[PDB]
């Protein structure tokens, strides 16, 4: 479960544990993975022009910070199925870093 972090801390974890696959920004391309614009607030698989897994749209999850932060602990555990091949944070600050920046740059 998320407690507000580091924004800071969040974008180095962002920039070196999932820029790889992703982008945040409104203008942003899918890449491996969809851009996250907007991600908070929006049912997971509906970012328009992506192919999902049937696992990532059946899972239906509301986006927020808490789902947010079990998802990232381990995302196959979550979803099981799911094909972003990532094997998680398994620190809580880590975590809570990363989705507070997320929260501001998918924005
Ligand atoms: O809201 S934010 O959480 O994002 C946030 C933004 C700013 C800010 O001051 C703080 C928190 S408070 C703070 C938190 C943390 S910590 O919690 O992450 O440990 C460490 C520090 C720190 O001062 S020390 C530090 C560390 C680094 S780094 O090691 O190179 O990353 C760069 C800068 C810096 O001062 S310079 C620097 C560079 C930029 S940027 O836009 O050019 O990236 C913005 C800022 C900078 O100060 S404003
Ligand atoms: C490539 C090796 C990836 C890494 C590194 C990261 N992600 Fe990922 N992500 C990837 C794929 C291929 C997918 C689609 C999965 C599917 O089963 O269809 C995703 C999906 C997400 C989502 C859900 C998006 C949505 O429902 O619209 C989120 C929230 C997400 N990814 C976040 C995320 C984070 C925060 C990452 C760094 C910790 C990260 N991903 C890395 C591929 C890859
Ligand atoms: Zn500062």
């Amino acid at each position: 479960e998320f407690k507000a972090g580091s924004a800071k801390k969040g974008a180095t974890l962002f920039k070196t544990r999932c820029l790889q696959c992703h982008t945040v920004e409104k203008g942003g391309p899918h890449k491996v993975g969809p851009n996250l614009h907007g991600i908070f607030g929006r049912h997971s698989g509906q970012a328009e022009g992506y192919s999902y897994t049937d696992a990532n749209i059946k899972k239906n999850v509301l986006w927020d910070e808490n789902n947010m932060s079990e998802y990232l602990t381990n995302p196959k555990k979550y979803i099981p199925g799911t094909k972003m091949a990532f094997g998680g944070l398994k620190k809580e600050k880590d975590r809570n870093d990363l989705i507070t920046y997320l929260k501001k740059a998918t924005e």
